[PDB]
C-alpha cells in the first residue's frame, strides 16, 4: 500500500499510535558520522539546487512553482498563493539552515521542478499529561519524562512537484534529500502537518472558516447561500446581513505590535503555551520574527492599558488563486496565528481580529481548531470547512491526542 512510507520511520498504523504511550525516537541513535555526505542520487537530466532565499529571484522562482503547482482545493477551484514576501518570512527565520531547502531542477534550461523546505523550531514534544499521569499510577515516571526538554528539530513545508512530473516518485527523493541535510546537521525528528492521511498522524483538527466577505465568497463558490436562506425574499441581503461587523476594533487600548512590546509578548505567549502537550518554544529573535507586523504578511495587535501588554493575537495572510471565476481572480484569506488572553475573554480578543481583518479587506477568516479555537467558534459565527489539518512527526513515537491540545500553528 505505501512503497515509501513504509520503509520510513513512523508510525505504520492507527492501532500503533493508540498503543504508544511514552514520547521517543522510533530509529536506532545515529550519528552525523554514519549519515551520506553525498546527496541522494537523481537521475542525470535532473540536479539538486539549493536556493538563496535571500535572493529575490531565487524566491521568485520558488513563488512561480508554488502558484502553479501547490495545494488545490478539491474541486480545483482555488490554489493556494503564498506571496514572495510570505515565503521569505516563513523560509528564513532565525538561525535557518540554507542547506534545508531542497529544490530539485531540470538542468538543460534549469527549470525548477520540485521543492520541499525544513527550517528550525524548538518544540516540546515529550509525553503528553494524561500520559504522564497513566504513568505515575504505573510507577513509570521517569521513562514518561526522558524527553521533556524542548527539542531543536525541523518543521517541513511547501512540498511540491510540478503537475508535469507527478506520480514519478520524485515526491520520496526529495524527503530523502531533506532527511540526509537535516541528519546531516544532527537533527533527528521532524514535524509536518498535511491535508492528506498518510502513516501516521497524532493529530488531527478541523479547518474552521468565518465569512468576513460573504457577497464574494458566494459568487467564487468558496461558499453557497445554505437551504434556509430559501425561506427569506432576499437569501443574499440575509447572508450580508448575518456576517456584518463592526468598522473599529471594540477593545479600548488596542494597537499594532512594536519591537518594544517583543519581552511582553513572549511572556505572556510562552505561559499559555506551556500548557499544552505540544507545543514550540520561542526565543525573543523569534518572537519578533514571526510576530512583528509585515506589510501583506503578518499582522499583530497588543492590547496595551496602562503601559502593560495584557493580550495580543496575530494572523497572517495567505492569498488563494481563483481558478474557475473571472470576476475575481483572488480570494484573500486571514489565518489565526498566535494570541494569548489574559484581561479579557477570548471570544472579545478575537472579535477585534475579525474586525481587524475585515477592515483590511480579507474576504474570509481560516483556522484549524488547535489552541483554544473551538472557545470562539460559535460566538463569532465560525462554521467548520469540509478539510482537516493532520500533525505528524517524522522519527518520533507519540500517543494520539486531541488537537486542542496543540499549540504548533503551521503556515
Ligand atoms: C529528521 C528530518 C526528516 C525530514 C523529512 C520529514 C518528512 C516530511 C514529509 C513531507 C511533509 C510535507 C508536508 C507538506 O508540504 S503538505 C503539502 C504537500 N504538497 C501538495 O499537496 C502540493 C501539490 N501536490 C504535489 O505537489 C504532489 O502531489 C506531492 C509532492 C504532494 C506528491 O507528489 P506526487 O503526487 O507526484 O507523488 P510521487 O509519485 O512523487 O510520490 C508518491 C508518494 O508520496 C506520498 N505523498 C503524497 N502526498 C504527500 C504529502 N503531502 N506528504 C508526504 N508524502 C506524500 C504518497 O503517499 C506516496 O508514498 P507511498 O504512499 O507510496 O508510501
Ligand atoms: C501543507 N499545507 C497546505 C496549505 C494548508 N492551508 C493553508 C490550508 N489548507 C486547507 N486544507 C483544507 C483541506 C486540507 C488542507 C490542504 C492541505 N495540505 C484549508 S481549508 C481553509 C483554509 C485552508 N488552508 C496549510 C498547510
Ligand atoms: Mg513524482
Amino acid at each position: 500500500a505505501h512503497a515509501f512510507w513504509s520503509t520510513q520511520p513512523v508510525p505504520q498504523t492507527e492501532d500503533e499510535t493508540e498503543k504508544i504511550v511514552f514520547a521517543g525516537p522510533m530509529d536506532e541513535p545515529k550519528t552525523v558520522a554514519d549519515i551520506p555526505e553525498e546527496p541522494y542520487p537523481i537521475a542525470s537530466t535532473f540536479e539538486w539546487w539549493t536556493p538563496n532565499m535571500e535572493a529575490a529571484d531565487d524566491i521568485h522562482a520558488i513563488y512561480e512553482l508554488l502558484r502553479d503547482n501547490y495545494v488545490e482545493d478539491d474541486d480545483s477551484m482555488f490554489r493556494f498563493n503564498y506571496s514572495e514576501e510570505f515565503l521569505q518570512w516563513a523560509l528564513c527565520p532565525p538561525n535557518y539552515i540554507p542547506d534545508w531547502h531542497v529544490a530539485v531542477r531540470r538542468k538543460a534550461d534549469k527549470k525548477l521542478l520540485a521543492f520541499i523546505a525544513g527550517v528550525p523550531v524548538t518544540l516540546r514534544m515529550g509525553t503528553p499529561k494524561y500520559m504522564k499521569v497513566k504513568a505515575q499510577e504505573k510507577g513509570e515516571g521517569e521513562e514518561a519524562a526522558k524527553y521533556d526538554e524542548p527539542r531543536h528539530i525541523c518543521e517541513i513545508n511547501f512540498l511540491c512537484v510540478h503537475k508535469q512530473l507527478r506520480e514519478k516518485r520524485l515526491a520520496p527523493i526529495l524527503i530523502k534529500e531533506a532527511t540526509r541535510r537535516v541528519n546531516r546537521t544532527n537533527v533527528w525528528q521532524a514535524v509536518y502537518t498535511a491535508g492528506v492521511l498518510l502513516p501516521t498522524p497524532y493529530a488531527s483538527g478541523q479547518y474552521f472558516h468565518r465569512s468576513l466577505n460573504p457577497e464574494k465568497l458566494v459568487e467564487i463558490r468558496f461558499s453557497g447561500i445554505p437551504a434556509q436562506y430559501q425561506k427569506f425574499q432576499n437569501p443574499m441581503a440575509m447572508l450580508k446581513r448575518n456576517y456584518q461587523l463592526p468598522s473599529a476594533p471594540k477593545n479600548s487600548g488596542l494597537r499594532e505590535m512594536k519591537p518594544s512590546d517583543v519581552p511582553q509578548v513572549r511572556r505572556i505567549l510562552m505561559n499559555y503555551l506551556d500548557s499544552f502537550d505540544v507545543g514550540p518554544v520561542f526565543s525573543d529573535a523569534e518572537i519578533s520574527h514571526y510576530l512583528l507586523p509585515r506589510d501583506g504578511v503578518v499582522f499583530t495587535y497588543v492590547v496595551e492599558n496602562d503601559k502593560k501588554v495584557t493580550d495580543f493575537f496575530s494572523f497572517y495572510r495567505i492569498p488563494s488563486t481563483v481558478i474557475g471565476n473571472s470576476n475575481y481572480n483572488l480570494l484573500n484569506a486571514a489565518y489565526v496565528h498566535y494570541y494569548a488572553a489574559t484581561s479579557i475573554p477570548l471570544h472579545q480578543l478575537i472579535l477585534d481580529l475579525l474586525i481587524v481583518a475585515h477592515s483590511r479587506g480579507f474576504d474570509v477568516c481560516n483556522m484549524v481548531e488547535i489552541l483554544d479555537n473551538r472557545s470562539f467558534v460559535e460566538q463569532l459565527k465560525f462554521g467548520a470547512g469540509d478539510g482537516h489539518l493532520r500533525y505528524y512527526f517524522y522519527n518520533w513515537a507519540y500517543p494520539k491526542i486531541k488537537p486542542s491540545q496543540v499549540a504548533l500553528v503551521m503556515l
